[PDB]
C-alpha cells in the first residue's frame, strides 16, 4: 500500500553513504515535512534546495521493520554522481518488500 523510494544502490564516500543509508532495506519516506507519497520531483527539488545543508529524511528499514530519523547533507564535493549519491525507485512498500525478502544465493 504505503508508497515511498526504495534504495537500489549507494555510491562509495557519498552523502547516502556518511548518513548510513542501507543500499536495499532502506525505505525512503519522508524528506523534511514532505511525504514522498506520489510520483514527483519533490525528491529532488528539495535535495537541490537543501544543498549543503543537513536536512532529515524518514527511512523505513525491512530488516528492523521500523522508522528511524537519519540526517543528510546533499552535496556537490562528495566527487561522484547527485546530491545523495543513491538510486532509488518509487513504489509501493509490498513491492519493494518482496524484491528483497526471498533472494537466494547460488
Amino acid at each position: 500500500g504505503a508508497e515511498g523510494f526504495h534504495l537500489h544502490g549507494v555510491q562509495e564516500n557519498s552523502p547516502a553513504q556518511q548518513a548510513g543509508l542501507e543500499p536495499y532495506f532502506d525505505f525512503i519516506i519522508t524528506i523534511g515535512h514532505s511525504r514522498l507519497n506520489k510520483e514527483n520531483d519533490t525528491l529532488k527539488a528539495l535535495l537541490k534546495a537543501n544543498v549543503e545543508k543537513p536536512v532529515k529524511l524518514e527511512v523505513f528499514n525491512m530488516k528492523t521493520m521500523r522508522v528511524r530519523e537519519v540526517e543528510v547533507v546533499p552535496s556537490n564535493m562528495w566527487g561522484g554522481q547527485g546530491l545523495l549519491g543513491a538510486s532509488v525507485r518509487f513504489c509501493s512498500f509490498r513491492r519493494a518488500s518482496e524484491q528483497v525478502w526471498h533472494v537466494l544465493d547460488v
